[PDB]
């Protein structure tokens, strides 16, 4: 029957223009267009969708985060983490704005998981899928 | 400061796989896969993601939606309506699973507005954007 399903999202302050600047500049690159979008709305936050937990860091930790979990190092230069789950952490490509799951513990490029095409695909996929399985 | 956004869909029970290949057989063509998951979760329902109310059809009754509203009529064969809010018609383009929005009321090929490269892309945006824009 009917099932009241819930997404919930507890809204940071939106990314300002500098704060985009420069990690862009940092890393030389551009961010993918929808990363950079849910940004500027939400610098970060954390919220429930569906059944998955899921904490998004402000794009000022970034670059910190991930050289505190070695993600370049363990994969390559254009996979950054954006956020986690505990264990798990949540990867974007640069170039190709793919989406992965990881275990911070046991990071291997081999075992990274795809789960959306893009920033948007995940969030919208969140809702009606539990990435836990 | 932080604002609570919520989101929710109030889910029906999955779409049986065959009720949505009876409806591919019908129009002899294929679906888009994203928007196949989603009523395989829920077959039709509707919700209010983020700011925006959305009710989207039962696969049972697309059909007869797609011919009351003439939407192929006026548009094209290759678009097809799966949803709406009140005068607002929206649509997915069978040939690239793209979704777009209309007036239902003044359907218009030229007028079709693109909001978004697929179903599950749609429904993330839905959460962080009010498409009445």
């Amino acid at each position: 029957g009917m099932e009241v399903i819930e997404s919930k999202w507890y809204k940071k302050d939106g990314a300002s223009s500098a704060s985009i600047d420069d990690v862009e500049k940092l890393l030389n690159t551009t961010l993918p267009k929808q990363y950079k979008s849910f940004l500027l709305w939400s610098n970060g936050g954390e919220g429930k969708l569906g059944d998955n937990y899921i904490y998004i860091w402000a794009i000022e930790d970034v670059i910190a985060y991930n050289h505190d979990y070695g993600i370049q190092k363990y994969l390559q230069k254009e996979y950054w983490a954006f956020g986690m789950d505990g264990d798990i952490g949540y990867i974007l490509h640069l170039s190709d704005n793919s989406i992965y799951r990881v275990d911070l513990g046991d990071l291997d490029i081999t075992s990274i998981k795809y789960i959306a095409p893009s920033f948007d695909d995940f969030l919208g996929k969140a809702i009606y899928l539990n990435f836990n399985k």
